[PDB]
């Protein structure tokens, strides 16, 4: 029999973790691997390092049909290692199940991996509250196997089917949040199905790595020397977290960055309702779709250091580089962040938002709330903060 590996992923963070996983097998060059991590691309100068690699698209959370030419060269017993996003893996493995039920004499699953997306999963399980999450269970079990076997997807409840995987296959889970699920007391017989079979994610892989590996690793997810370096500065560091724009009663992009430079200030400046102190260095994680309101933050904020978009918190902490405090515009990324690391995360004005209450009633605010992540008086509502100046730091 032959081992083929899949790792597959849309997002960000499952693909982070598959890709320390290829690090840490990168001495095997010619162990069959096929790649559909939509977020990375692995250079040239990698990709001819190995044989027997492959790569696929994938469309609408699933690999392309194109799966199926590189499955054929392989014509022996397959067993398929394959690494998912949790959120998205019913729809992720559905090829690879369609490629098995059609070759049934010669491949068989080996094991699955499966990793968070992020905030995501954990905030489609609060929607789970007040079901009989045995039940739940059960019955996903029954309609996985019906899925395996005849070919009919259908789940009463997607969201506990993507934890009934150990039904048909061995699994590891690789969760963001270990905690949610071993305090939130409504998944207590999910948490007990689960058994051995998950894990906090491994943050301190790249520790372990050889300094070749590491460097193999930062190529991979695209953390060049430059960005590197001026994260290792030894002293205090504070990333500001920008938006592109919110309900401000105009369509006037330059008042969305003015209005983001000012809450900056109440971070950078000591008159600021926020002031994290005079000695943190400042830099600023641009929204990746913020543009030109980028360039117009980083021009008016001047001792600043810009961390590219495409560098993720996860990265930061897959690598040991998180800064030491993050605060600024909020996202559900702050979900990802260790308590000790949050400032203040303050909130824009939207439909779902337009007032502090709302805030906290957010859906990944709730979660981290009752995680003991936040207190809620980190949650600012934008237009409470009054116009500050910058200085001349």
């Amino acid at each position: 029999m032959k081992t083929i590996t899949l790792y597959l992923d849309p997002a960000s963070l499952p693909a982070l973790n598959q890709l320390m996983d290829f690090t840490q097998n990168n001495e095997d060059k010619t162990h069959p691997r096929i790649f559909g991590l939509s977020r990375f691309k692995i250079p040239d100068n990698i990709i001819t390092q190995y044989q027997n690699i492959h790569f696929v698209e994938l469309k609408d959370n699933r690999p392309t049909e194109a799966l199926f030419t590189i499955l054929d060269q392989y014509p022996g017993n397959i067993e398929l290692n394959i690494h998912l996003n949790i959120a998205h893996s019913v729809q992720l493995i559905r090829p690879i199940l369609a490629y098995r039920f059609k070759h049934l004499d010669r491949v068989s699953i080996q094991q699955l991996n499966l990793y968070d997306n992020g905030s995501m999963e954990y905030v489609d399980l609060e929607k789970e509250e007040n079901k009989d999450i045995s039940a739940e269970i059960k019955q996903a079990e029954k309609q996985l196997s019906h899925y395996l076997l005849t070919g009919k997807i259908k789940f009463d409840n997607p969201t506990i089917a993507r934890y009934v995987w150990q039904s048909a296959f061995p699994v590891k889970y690789h969760f963001l949040s270990t905690d949610y699920f071993e305090k939130a007391e409504f998944l207590q017989p999910l948490k007990e199905y689960l058994a051995e079979n998950y894990q906090k994610m491994d943050w301190t892989a790249y520790q372990q790595l050889t300094p070749e590996q590491q460097a193999f690793y930062l190529t991979l997810v695209g953390f060049n020397d430059e960005v590197k370096q001026s994260l290792e500065v030894q002293q205090a560091k504070f990333i500001f977290t920008g938006t592109t724009t919110w309900e401000g009663n105009t369509d006037v992009r330059e008042y969305y960055a003015q209005q983001q430079l000012n809450l900056l200030n109440h971070f950078t400046q000591a008159e600021g309702d926020l002031f994290i102190g005079d000695h943190y260095k400042i830099y600023f994680k641009g929204h990746p779709r913020g543009g030109e309101i980028n360039d117009y933050i980083l021009n008016n904020a001047k001792n600043i250091t810009n961390i590219p978009a495409n560098i993720s918190f996860e990265v930061l902490m897959m690598t040991g580089l998180l800064p030491d405090k993050v605060g600024g515009v909020a996202s559900s990324l702050y979900f990802s962040l260790p308590k000790e690391k949050i400032s203040h995360i303050i909130f824009t004005s939207n439909k779902q938002v337009k007032s502090k209450e709302d805030a906290l009633n957010n859906p990944y605010v709730k979660v981290m709330r009752r995680l003991g992540i936040i207190d809620e008086s980190q949650v600012i509502f934008w237009d409470s903060l009054k116009q500050l100046g910058g200085g001349l730091e």
